[PDB]
């Protein structure tokens, strides 16, 4: 029984989409600690996504599964009896699911507060964290998407995903040869506008393109739109979450009948004032539930965000080296070995990662028998669940297969790498496997990757869903 899985694995293995890669792959039965397999286990590799295991079972050692966070307005004194206040604070503590309607519900408050007026100007402070928004080794030309979002202590996440750092973008063609209409969501009055493209005819092909250029905050759209296309959405990044949500935020203001007088810019409540007036204030769901959106859709702005509280938290400072050591640090205190580990961001997205197959099938066993171990094994995509929220990045693999329901797993993909590693629950034990394969010069191995997972779930006693 056990000799047949090894051949089939084996056999998994000479597919030709794996030709000139490495892939390390590793099963263990986590009941006895048993090696069921064991291919190039030692090998470091490039994580992709799989990065985020390490995160999220840092974040919940660190900062805990009821840790919320905080968002507030401060002024230097409360309003009068005539309702004026000076220069005003938007401060950030790091919430990485803060939406528009979060800051209408505080701008609300600060109108029930018996604020009337701002007479000085209105000031976004992410300053919790520092001022590093992107990781060193990180693509120029990733900017622009979501996944590639700046990383700031304030930002605004978009819709029930919670992606930060974002403006929805929409382009709806108009009669043919009149340009596109743009329309650039919450970024609108903040980043600028540069369309030049057009509506085609009816039938036409769609050329449109949506770009950030490189060190701008503009949206250059180029191209042609068919004028019987559906509209077409993209989320886009911006420059300076902060200043973006400090936007939204006089809008919000605004609305809730307070007037801003003066102008609206990045800055730190001063180190000068004396008893801050805290005017408005909201908290986080706590990370139990905030781990949901993040590692079923591997949200990397939510990974860094993290790594950065891990920072604040281990060190009070907000800050990669510092998240990383404390990523690193609280991984070994979990009992995991990480000789094997470079860590150099939390998502996964930087290409100076490091880890291996052993090592993530460690951290499996370990954070399996953790004291947060439900709320981290919530997290994880479900094989072939078609709600987005429980399938997450698997939600349309593995369908009807023995898989179906039952592999947790987290995915990870970028140009070469690809990676998938989690839990298969049997009618005997837990199984713990990790696969990452590297040097693919194809399309990512997810068939390959697919067939193992099947192959344990069958093992472990598992049919297909008919
Ligand atoms: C992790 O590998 C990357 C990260 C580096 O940006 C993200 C992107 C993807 S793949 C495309 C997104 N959903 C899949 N349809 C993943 C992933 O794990 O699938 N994480
Ligand atoms: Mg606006
Ligand atoms: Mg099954």
């Amino acid at each position: 029984r056990l000799t047949e899985l090894r051949e089939d694995i084996d056999a998994i293995l000479e597919d030709p989409a794996l030709e000139g890669a490495v892939s390390g792959v590793v099963v263990v039965d986590t009941a006895t600690g048993e090696e069921l397999y064991s291919r190039d286990g030692g090998e470091q590799l490039l994580p992709a996504s799989n990065m985020k295991l390490f995160t999220a079972a840092a974040a919940l050692e660190v900062l805990g599964a009821d840790h919320s966070f905080g968002t507030e307005v401060a002024a230097e004194s409360a309003p009068g009896r005539r309702g004026e206040v000076q220069d005003l604070y938007l401060v950030g503590r790091g919430d990485p699911t803060l939406s528009a309607e979060d800051l209408d519900a505080m701008a609300a408050e600060v109108a029930a507060s018996g604020v009337r007026t701002v007479r000085g100007d209105l000031y976004a402070d992410d300053t919790w964290f520092d001022s590093e928004r992107l990781v060193d080794d990180w693509w120029p030309e990733d900017e622009p998407y979501a996944y590639s979002a700046q990383i700031s202590a304030l930002t605004v996440a978009h819709g029930e995903r919670f992606d930060t750092g974002v403006t929805e973008v929409s382009v709806t063609p108009a009669a043919e040869g009149e340009p596109a209409d743009v329309d650039l969501g919450a970024a609108e009055g903040y980043a600028e506008l540069d369309n030049r493209a057009v509506t085609g005819a009816a039938g036409s092909a769609n050329t449109l393109v949506i770009d950030r250029p490189v060190g701008t905050n503009t949206i250059a759209v180029t191209g042609s739109l068919p004028a019987d296309a559906a509209p077409v959405t993209a989320l886009r990044t911006v420059d300076e979450p902060a200043a973006l949500a400090g936007h939204l935020f006089e809008e919000a203001l605004e609305s809730n009948g307070v007037t801003v007088k003066g102008d609206v810019g990045l800055g730190g409540v001063p180190a000068d004032w004396q008893d801050a007036e805290v005017l408005a204030d909201h908290t986080s769901a706590e990370l139990s539930e905030i781990l949901v959106p993040f590692m079923k859709f591997s949200n990397n702005g939510h990974a860094e965000m993290l790594v950065k509280s891990i920072g604040q938290e281990t060190a009070g400072a907000g800050t990669w080296d510092a998240g990383l050591v404390g990523v690193e640090e609280a991984l070994s205190g979990l009992g995991v070995d990480t000789a094997g580990l470079v860590l150099n961001d939390g998502s996964g997205l930087s290409r100076g990662n490091l880890v291996t197959a052993d090592t993530v099938v460690d951290l499996l066993g370990q954070a399996g028998s953790a004291p947060w171990a439900q709320t981290w094994s919530a997290s994880l995509p479900v094989a072939g669940e078609s709600d987005p929220f429980v399938g997450g990045t698997l939600a349309n693999r593995m369908r009807g297969t023995a898989a179906e329901g039952v592999v947790e797993a987290k995915t990870g993909t970028m140009s070469g790498v690809s990676a998938l590693s989690g839990y298969v629950p049997g009618p005997e034990g837990e199984l713990a496997f990790s696969i990452v394969n590297n040097g693919h010069s194809g399309p990512a191995p997810l068939a390959v990757q697919d067939a193992i997972a099947v192959r344990l779930a069958e093992y472990a006693g598992h049919q297909a869903p008919e």
